[PDB]
């Protein structure tokens, strides 16, 4: 399985390249950065096709910054990974939080990956080296902008849920 790691990281982009996300507002496409981040990868694609993400919240919302989502719980406080509780970051030069649309980890300090991560609504240099950049929204960047114009409360969470109906691939 460190092995798994090893050959996605070759044949990710050929062999399991996208994976669309349905929520209640619509549906997107994201494309993975299987050779850069590939442990991260490998985890979020094992989570999508086991059905880890159905049903879960985009528990924050903030304009010019990010969605975040990936909790289970929904409070911001839980996620798991696919390698048991929390793993490394995987930080390229190559990827910059440069534009919106840049799927990154959250995270609660250096190496303590788990499930939760964000999508860019604007360029974030600040993130830079801080979070794993995995992937971004190559169709239909409408709905991720349907979702940051939701209404939220003053800490973020959109006043209706937000949600991952399931994965595709
Ligand atoms: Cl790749
Ligand atoms: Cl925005
Ligand atoms: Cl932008
Ligand atoms: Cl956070
Ligand atoms: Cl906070």
């Amino acid at each position: 399985l460190e092995e798994k790691i090893a050959y996605y990281k070759m044949k990710g982009h050929t062999e399991r390249g996208y994976i669309t996300i349905y929520t209640n507002l619509g549906d997107f496409e994201v494309e993975l950065y299987w050779y850069h981040s590939p442990k991260t990868c490998l985890n979020f694609y094992t989570l999508c096709e086991m059905g880890f993400y159905d049903n879960t919240i985009f528990h924050r919302v903030i304009p010019n910054f990010v969605i975040q989502g990936g909790d289970p719980t929904g409070t911001g406080k839980g996620g798991k990974s696919i390698y048991g509780e929390y793993f490394e970051d995987e930080i390229n030069k190559e990827l910059k939080h440069t534009g919106a649309g840049i799927l990154s980890m959250s995270n609660n300090g250096p190496n303590t990956n788990s499930s939760q991560f964000f999508i860019t609504l604007a360029p974030l240099p600040h993130l830079d080296g801080k979070h794993t950049i995995f992937a971004r929204v190559s169709k239909n960047m409408t709905c991720i902008e349907n979702i940051a114009s939701v209404q939220t409360t003053a800490t973020n969470k959109p006043i209706f849920d937000l949600k991952i109906l399931r994965t595709s691939t």
